[PDB]
């Protein structure tokens, strides 16, 4: 039946091309948008017409009805708002064609342009009253009904239908753009300078992830898509751009789930002469101010367990708690971790902690992977009422963070979590090139046991460190996850217009 | 020689560490920046000292001098600006360390923190007068001097050295960011909605270009890096986002030269219910307003032939000329190119023009590539002292542009050129799904002849069109080339922080 609908509508298009018409007119010159029309004529009175004011209006037909052969009613939508179309034979311009013939061909989904006047129906419904209605672009398929899209992957593979049908989706993506705008303005007002660094590099560094690989033909050179922006931005700090940032895509070649899309939008900034404490305060200020900006309050509700389940309240009122990674793992496990974290005493203790709690064993069982799994199991859901920081990660987990000024073995690192999900990662930057090559060599040793996601050594980066990187504080944001929490979405797929799908 | 210097300075660091001193302190709390200092104390009287005003300041030493063991002079730079440092034994805090011991070890390039007071030399030079100076981060290599970067690829391979040494580089990249901010605001003020579409797609469409390809391991799926943002943005128009745009990188897998970098920054916008004419007016409004915003005038100077030759003036006063591509090619070659343009007779005629003029023959010699080569050799430099549009391209060159409402075989398309280089490409959008499929079919015939840049059919896109794409006008800008002209650069490498280079 939809197949036959499509065939009949395609036949209509070809028949028009025969009869003479161009069924897709080039240009219709609109005088007012639908939101503007609503704003302007909202206050008309019941049944009042302004028959002398002729307006040119466009939009998409989303409902079709009739009352006899001389009254046609439509819903017309544009820019997320809707007016009524009231087509009365009494106002029809018969010089442009037979009334019935004009309106009988209009179908739900059709894009039209209307020459008419504003008014209210006898029931007070604000309407455009056409004197002529022109098909501008036909909808050749039947659109799904308001609720006939609910569980479908169609929302993600045919996002335009979702945007037409599900009123909330447009609101979600508006909020996403507002969040990004707020962030860009927040940084620009603080003296920060926005740049673009390469998406493709000889080495994909600045995080611990498996990269995408591609090939430039003319240079005959394999290139890696970036997993982070950290290394070139620090190079720009050496260059004297003392407050610098970048908002754009990065790429990680791993699994897809509700909180992972293979390309995702990050913001990283580098702030010369800042440190860990400045970054804690920046995070608290930014998040409290963003939430207040959007919602006029610091507390929001979030359906963590889905729309059909009870929601929780997340309080963004600062300050947020800070939990030190090592000693919280020590309390939770009831164990005490070792002096050198790589010690086979420590490694065995961590493996046996994972086994004593039936936690999945990482492979290879590197000290860093073990600490990470322990953290995700014993800490990352310590709070759901409030965001919170996991801090003071060991140097073993943090090859680019500066060593802690008073806690040997640890670094001045912070990660903010919302509802168990990481949205922020930041630290006092490691800037002694002699310790940095050290960390890179330890990472190469980890790669010598099967650690694929361990970052490769970047020689250009190390040379730049040798020219003097001032003490600096750097921070990264996960934009998509932030948007998920601020739009009440459970899946990253609901905040990305075209998420990566199984084909 | 540079190896010996780096050797000695690495040893200096190690020795500092042995002796307990940490040469990379964790945190120095600064009171004021160098530009803020310069603004704040600019009206200080010559010779005046504010000993009552202790400030913490940071920067990079860029010049070392002395008058001997009791006066040390330095240049200190930050955020592209510079002050003098006048370290006087008389003002040294001796309880924190020995004066000569502290200042003897400072080297050009070192990042320092200074506790001291502001003042002016008797000759009027704004200076910080240290009571204490702390090394924060040493420079272990000799920095090149003021004119040391002239013609090397050091500027492109170590951009940070370029940004430190050549003041003009920072100006260029500041202007780049200003141009993009201006564009974003220009569009947002007009109701436009910024979005992000995927960098990786099952089919790379939206332009005629060779793509990069990569693989997603977990899904075991080959993907193409996007060559344009056009197709998903039009899908968003179908979805009802009637003014939509994207600024970001796209990727093309072809040769590198002065106007081609394998990744470059484009802006594409889609404007429901607009057409070719609105897009011409938009282009004239945007370029004239951008230039006036940056320069306070509509006329700029551009060294088309490099710094050693006279520049030309480019006048961005609108309106700009419009040159119909087929008509201009016919006038220049004194030919008639009868339709259909991809007929065997017209292809042979075009090939014969190309051979008669010793122009290089496109491979394969499709009708569209022959048209493009004729235009490249014959008409794209018709104007140099002003931008201009080449308009009304044939359908066979323009598979996504709407058939021209009064000139059969052509489309409602415009490209803007500056000094022979394309910076803008726009048209009334093709919104008939049946015609769209026909166009993809033709492009595929060319693909089968060997055109690795012809567009491949995207059925998902054609399906979106079957739900009704309103009449729409779309436009793309090449941000990097625009920035080249507005910063007086001859190479795209001068407006990209880290341009793609052949490995060393
Ligand atoms: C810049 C950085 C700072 C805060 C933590 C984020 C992790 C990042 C991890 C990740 C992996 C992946 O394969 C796909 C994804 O979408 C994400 C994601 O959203 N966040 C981002
Ligand atoms: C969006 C579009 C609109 C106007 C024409 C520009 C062409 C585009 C062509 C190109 C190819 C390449 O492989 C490397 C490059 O840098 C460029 C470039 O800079 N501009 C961009
Ligand atoms: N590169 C980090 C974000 C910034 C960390 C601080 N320099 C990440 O991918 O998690
Ligand atoms: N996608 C085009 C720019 C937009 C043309 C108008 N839809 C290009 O890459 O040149």
């Amino acid at each position: 039946d939809p197949r036959l609908y499509f065939e009949n509508r395609s036949k209509f298009i070809q028949d028009q091309k025969d009869k003479g018409i161009n069924p897709y007119p080039h240009k219709f010159e609109r005088t007012i948008s639908i939101p503007e029309f609503i704003e302007k004529y909202k206050d008309l009175g019941n049944g009042e017409h302004l028959e002398d004011t002729i307006l040119n209006i466009t939009g998409r037909i989303m409902r079709v009805s009739a009352s006899g052969q001389k009254l046609r009613f439509f819903d017309l939508v544009g820019d997320g708002e809707k007016i009524q179309v009231l087509a009365n034979y009494s106002f029809h311009n018969h010089e442009k064609g037979n009334f019935a013939e004009c309106y009988d061909k209009i179908r739900r989904g059709d894009i039209v342009g209307i020459v008419g006047f504003p008014g209210k129906s006898k029931k007070g419904e604000l309407s455009i009253f056409p004197k002529e209605t022109i098909l501008l672009s036909a909808c050749l398929h039947m659109l799904p009904m308001k609720y006939g899209l609910k569980d479908t992957e169609i929302r993600y593979r045919q996002r335009y239908l979702d945007l037409l049908i599900n009123e909330s989706s447009r609101h979600t993506f508006v909020t996403r753009t507002k969040i990004i705008n707020f962030l860009r303005n927040f940084l620009n007002e603080r003296g920060f300078f926005e740049v673009e660094t390469p998406m493709m590099n000889l080495i994909a560094g600045g995080a611990n992830a498996r990269p995408f690989i591609t090939h430039h033909n003319d240079l005959d050179l394999d290139l890696y898509l970036r997993i982070a922006t950290e290394l070139p931005l620090k190079m720009l700090i050496v260059g004297g751009i003392d407050k610098v940032y970048e908002i754009g895509k990065v790429f990680r070649n791993e699994g897809i789930d509700n909180t992972h899309n293979p390309e995702f939008t990050s913001c990283e900034f580098y702030w010369a002469y800042a440190d860990y404490n400045d970054l804690i305060k920046w995070s608290e200020d930014f998040f409290s101010q963003l939430v207040y900006h959007l919602f006029g309050t610091y507390k929001i509700s979030y359906n963590k367990d889905g729309p059909e389940n009870q929601p929780i309240e997340i309080d963004f009122t600062p300050p947020y708690p800070k939990v030190s990674i090592v000693e919280e793992i020590e309390k939770v496990t009831n164990t005490i971790l070792e002096q050198p974290f790589d010690s086979n005493e420590t490694i065995e203790k961590m493996i046996n902690i994972i086994k004593e709690h039936k936690i999945e064993l990482p492979n290879p069982p590197t000290a860093a992977k073990l600490l990470d799994q322990l953290a995700s199991h014993f800490i990352e859901n310590k709070y759901n009422d409030k965001p919170f920081f996991i801090v003071e990660h060991p140097q073993i987990m943090s090859p680019l963070a500066k060593y802690h000024r008073t806690k040997p073995g640890l670094t001045e690192r912070l990660e903010m979590f919302i509802c168990g999900k990481e949205v922020l990662n930041a630290y006092t930057e490691l800037n002694d090139p002699f310790k940095q090559k050290e960390c890179f060599k330890l990472q190469q040793k980890d790669r010598e046991k099967g650690d694929t996601e361990a970052a490769q050594l970047d020689s250009a980066f190390c040379t730049s460190l040798e020219y003097g990187l001032p003490p600096t504080g750097g921070l990264g944001l996960g934009i998509d996850r932030i948007t998920m929490f601020l739009t009440n979405k459970n899946s990253i797929k609901d905040v990305i217009l075209f998420p990566t799908m199984r084909p």
